[PDB]
């Protein structure tokens, strides 16, 4: 059967603005928190709205006295010497480099970040970060805060949106999608130095030119978070529950954080 | 297939922006044309910047002098009633109609129009019909013109973009897609006088408020419209050429509109 026979086979009531609204306050989503957010839209089961749905759910209950942020990551944007899924050709390297189009906020599309996000970051009054690579985006309250003067270098690192989630002791949801999808733990490796550098390269408008633009990152290791969220989660605080049939968790962003830290250094 | 290894050995060299514009002159693409666009990304093979270098090559090619139109449809709107793909529990149905999110123009996702369709939806300057099923968005000297006013009801007929495009004597371009995504022979349909109507429905905004509204319209059948593209192509004019793989398409839409009609009347 196709993917979305299956989606409506495991679904017995639709979900709706209104069932998704409930169930984000029954986890504990908060009028004016400050919220990081990933997402698996088909995790939730069949939607009346789908993405549209579930980022007006969102809002609904943040409102925008609180601040939403998502990850709108672009690394289709990358140098190709280095790409995996899929390699291509070595004689096409110099070409892409040369012809790949420019980062620009308001178009640029994401790459694996799911469609929340890509209904998110084109949404009225949602903002998003300058970094060619590993923007995020963001709407509410401290969303231009938030998503201003991300530094070039360290892409998740103290001069990101991830630091100034930190210092607003913001909290992190996770919608149908484990710790490796957790973008937060990526300043965990940072603080730690758990993870090495690696020389990047990325295709921004600078002076009014296209520029082919190199800068430092870090090589962020995503398979170590599963095996910290596993820690972290027996410590304690971590609300979990349903929004529809997907397993969510709600989370400070400064406790994971902070035990990400250690974990990497201990 | 649709997968991106696939895809990859698909191609001999990347296509990229300038390529595309390459391809699209020598089909026959000129600056201030009046063109509607339909196509497939993946027909193309790899290109580097994806449906972005698509929009931006089509820009270039056709400049803010000319127009270029997309169908943006949003299908997940209309009455659950009829759905085959797939279809839901009659028990959603009214739940459905009673929560899906109104149409927005600047917000409700197309379905089934492809990415390149998705990224020009969400540049700059461009405007979007309105109509909660069946809208077009557009882009450059005639996009006011041909996008204001469309009337519910007949969607695709008199009072649509489709009848603007047709005033304007403009072009249709299919890029790597058949005759059964060329929207234009709609109007035909409406034009035979020669097709059954048919109750719909769909959420819009009135008076400021969502509501469930119902109105006629033609039920649009494209499998007509592939048999009348075999002999369009038999009879009529159409310039064929290459874009990457993709196999492409451009006419002048007065002629397959025309035709239609005649066909239609029999
Ligand atoms: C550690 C790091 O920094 S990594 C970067 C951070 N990453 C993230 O935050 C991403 C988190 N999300 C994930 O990891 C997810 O697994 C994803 C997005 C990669 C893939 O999850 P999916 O649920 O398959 O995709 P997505 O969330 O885009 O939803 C699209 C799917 O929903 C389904 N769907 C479509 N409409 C509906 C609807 N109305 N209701 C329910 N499901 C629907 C379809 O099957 C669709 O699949 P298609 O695009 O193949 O047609
Ligand atoms: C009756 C009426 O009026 S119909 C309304 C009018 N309809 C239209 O205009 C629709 C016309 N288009 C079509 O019919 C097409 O056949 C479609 C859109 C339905 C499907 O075409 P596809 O090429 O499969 O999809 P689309 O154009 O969205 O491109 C996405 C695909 O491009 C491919 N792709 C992704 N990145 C790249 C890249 N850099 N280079 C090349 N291809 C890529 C992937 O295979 C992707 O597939 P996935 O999403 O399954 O991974
Ligand atoms: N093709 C690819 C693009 C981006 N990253 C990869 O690893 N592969
Ligand atoms: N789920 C569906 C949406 C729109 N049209 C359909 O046939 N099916
Ligand atoms: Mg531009
Ligand atoms: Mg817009």
């Amino acid at each position: 059967s196709n993917a979305m026979n299956d989606i409506v086979a495991s679904t017995q009531l639709p979900n709706t603005i209104k069932t998704i609204t409930n169930d984000l306050r029954k986890l504990g989503l908060k009028k004016g928190m400050t919220v990081i957010v990933h997402s698996s839209l088909s995790s939730i089961g069949w939607i009346s709205g789908g993405a549209v749905a579930v980022v007006e759910a969102l809002m609904e209950v943040i409102t925008e006295e609180g601040t939403i942020i998502m990850p709108t990551q672009s690394s289709d944007l990358s140098d190709p010497k280095h790409w995996s899924r899929p390699p291509v050709p070595e004689e096409w390297w110099q070409i892409i480099r040369d012809n790949v189009p420019a980062f620009e906020p308001h178009i640029t599309p994401t790459r694996a970040m799911g469609k929340v996000v890509e209904c998110f970051r084109t949404y009225p009054n949602v903002v998003r970060s300058n970094h060619p690579l590993g923007s995020f985006a963001a709407w509410g309250r401290h969303a231009e805060e938030i998503t201003v003067n991300q530094s070039l270098s360290m892409s998740l690192g103290e001069e990101s949106p991830l630091r100034k989630i930190y210092d607003l002791d913001g909290y992190i949801l996770l919608i149908g999608v484990g710790y490796d999808s957790n973008t937060s733990v990526g300043l965990s490796e940072v603080r730690s130095g758990a993870c090495e550098l690696i020389k990047v390269g990325a295709p921004i408008i600078e002076n009014g030119e296209r520029v082919w633009k190199e800068f430092v990152d870090m090589d962020y290791d995503s398979d170590k978070f599963v095996e910290i969220g596993v820690e972290f989660e027996q410590k304690g605080t971590v609300t979990m529950g349903k929004i529809g049939n997907a397993k969510c968790r709600l989370m400070k962003q400064r406790d994971i954080v902070d035990f990400g830290t250690e974990w990497f250094r201990k």
